[PDB]
């Protein structure tokens, strides 16, 4: 099946806990995969205009590890629950992708999660202004704007609203699309 085939692809790139004990400032992100209309999509958040860091920009759900978290995957699920109302029984964490090093002292660990078909987002307005889906296949043929920095522009055909996706968020989206969709019969 489409979902079994995705999980089996993703597991080949799992690094597990290999980098999780290093003495960094630690953040986790959830890359949430949603199946709609026969196809896989990624879920993104638009950050609240009131935040200090990157107000109004597109990112994945996630945040800073705290003392209650059993492991880095726990961080990503706690934060997703608080930001968009995703409950733990509504997500299967499939793997841990390569972590991102930033500013010499910070390590961001990405987890890919398969989301329940009946989940419906409840954005927390203090953190999240908007939630939207992008088909995974978009990231193989993106509409690119050069700011030289590559920015993706995605227009949702439901309402005609255009979003900008860039930076680490754009990089991780393309990575997931390659892992799942490369070399497939049609
Ligand atoms: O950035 C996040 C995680 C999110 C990921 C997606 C939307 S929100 N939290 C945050 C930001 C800020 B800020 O930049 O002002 C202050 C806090 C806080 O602990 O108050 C917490
Ligand atoms: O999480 C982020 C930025 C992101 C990195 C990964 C995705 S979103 N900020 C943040 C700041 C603070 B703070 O002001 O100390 C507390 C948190 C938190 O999650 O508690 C979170």
């Amino acid at each position: 099946s489409m979902l079994d085939d995705a999980k089996a692809r993703l597991r080949k790139y799992d690094i597990g806990g290999k980098y999780s004990h290093l003495p960094y400032n630690k953040y986790s992100v959830l890359l949430p995969l949603v199946a709609k209309e026969g196809k896989l999509h990624l879920l993104f958040t638009v950050r609240s205009e009131k935040l200090r860091r990157a107000p109004g920009e597109v990112c994945f759900p996630g945040g800073k590890r705290d003392p209650t978290d059993m492991d880095d995957a726990a961080t990503a699920l706690r934060e997703a629950q608080e930001e968009v109302g995703l409950r733990p029984h509504q997500v299967e964490v499939v793997c841990c992708l390569v972590p991102c090093l930033i500013d010499t002292d910070t390590l961001i660990t990405p987890f890919v999660g398969l989301i329940d078909h009946n989940f419906q987002a409840q954005p927390n307005p203090a953190e999240v202004k908007d939630v939207f889906l992008v088909p995974l296949a978009y990231f193989l043929h993106p509409q690119v704007h050069d700011q030289i920095n590559h920015i993706f522009e995605y227009t949702n055909p439901e309402d005609g609203v255009t979003y900008q996706i860039k930076g680490m968020t754009a990089n991780l989206a393309v990575l997931v699309a390659f892992i799942i969709l490369e070399k497939k019969p049609t």
